[PDB]
């Protein structure tokens, strides 16, 4: 009775102001959260500029072992540009139109 | 007396409650939070790479004693061109690749 509920009301008390901090805490972090996801989005879209027309066809030349990747363009030039984790030189090979 | 006991008790398990079930729906959040962040500096580092102007391919067909280098280049016309001074013209000779 008197023992029985005032043990349980000082349990409940103590925890409610620990869980209290903890979750204004979090309120911020939620902020920061929804500021990183729309940089992804942005970030993600300038690949995508890149991948839409227009488009020109090259076929691998050949390959550097400074990760770079020269291909003879149907332009004319050979060239040299630089590989991504998008795409890599693992799934280039000489001969291959890209 | 015993009846003060249990509204106070009450309000301290409701409120303890309240700000757990928030506590746990925020560290989804949280857990987000790190891996966006992750996702743009993975994702503007890349964006870079790809985004890179190229190099063209150029063979010092002949070089000559001007200071100035016989560029046969890759796009199909011929140029004189001036050499560097970071690469010396030492390092360059008929057949050198550039």
């Amino acid at each position: 009775l008197l023992e029985k509920l005032k043990k349980l009301e000082e349990d409940y008390y103590k925890l409610r102001e620990l869980y209290r901090r903890l979750e204004d805490e979090k309120k911020f972090i939620e902020s920061e959260r929804i500021r990183y996801e729309r940089e992804v989005r942005r970030l993600r879209s300038e690949v995508e500029r890149l991948r839409s027309p227009p488009l020109l066809v090259g076929v691998v030349s050949d390959i550097l072992e400074d990760g770079r990747v020269v291909v003879k363009s149907s332009t004319g030039p050979k060239f040299v540009v630089n590989t991504s984790q998008y795409i890599n030189e693992e799934e280039l090979k000489p001969g291959a139109r890209v």
